[PDB]
């Protein structure tokens, strides 16, 4: 059954779970041709596999040559997200594989089942849940990995840095949420507030800077306004009348 706010606490149980986005998997750019004209030509795409518990992110890149010459491209990048998960699933001893594979994207459901068969104990599931994994692509790393790579390849990484030395899985899980909600609404703003010091670094082998526990507490509020302060011009409301169940709902997406 579909994952929502009501049950998505299940993410931090015993049983491994895998969220799956394939949203930056079939990527263009629009450039200028030798003729004059403008064009699309594809780039490097990516599936976003993560497990929310633990940090790890499986990083799938997707080479343009995948594209090359095909045909019903929509059909394919599905099919080639669903086969993906399947091969990094297959590949794992039986007991690092996930109960379940939530995709952010119900048009991923029947694919992955597809693809699937072979594992009559994992659950594929939908969520109600907007996730903003779609914002991966601005996180600097990541974007640059994808768009370096000349070839097929899979890179993994904690993207959690090492938080969860010092906070939960609930916790960290809330962090990225905003930080990514947060990117996904305003970039700009976003990442002049991640840069704010700027001294304060970030560690080569991480995706984030290394704040203190308190700083982290200030960078999240601060987040938290960015995303507020835009709802409220959208909407027209009274942000500080908004409920902590609210304020949670808009940055997981409902």
């Amino acid at each position: 059954g579909a994952m929502n706010s009501s049950n998505y606490a299940e993410l931090f149980n015993n049983d491994i779970k895998l969220f799956v986005d394939d949203t930056n998997v079939y990527r263009v750019t629009v450039h200028k041709t030798f003729e004059g004209n403008v064009a699309t030509k594809a780039i490097n795409g990516c599936i976003f596999t993560l497990n929310p518990k633990t940090g790890h992110l499986f990083l799938k890149i997707i080479h343009t040559s995948v594209w090359a010459g095909q045909k019903r491209l929509s059909q394919l990048a599905k099919a080639k997200t669903a086969e993906e998960v399947s091969a990094l699933v297959r590949s794992l001893p039986k007991e690092e594989q996930p109960k379940q594979i939530i995709v952010t994207r119900k048009a991923m459901l029947d694919p992955l089942e597809v693809h699937m068969l072979d594992f009559p104990n994992i659950a594929i599931r939908p969520t109600e849940l907007r996730l903003p994994f779609s914002a991966a692509m601005s996180i600097d790393k990541l974007s640059d990995v994808v768009m370096k790579a000349t070839e097929p390849q899979m890179v993994l990484f904690n993207i959690y840095d090492d938080w969860l030395d010092r906070i939960s899985s609930y916790t960290a899980f809330s962090r990225l949420t905003l930080l990514l909600r947060a990117l996904k609404t305003n970039e700009e703003s976003a990442k002049m507030i991640l840069l704010s010091d700027p001294t304060i670094t970030i560690k080569s082998y991480h995706l984030w800077p290394s704040f203190t526990d308190e700083q982290w507490i200030t960078i999240e509020s601060q987040m938290r306004d960015l995303i507020l302060t835009e709802y409220g011009r959208k909407y027209n409301v009274n942000i500080s009348a908004l409920t902590q169940t609210e304020i949670k709902d808009i940055i997981l997406g409902q």
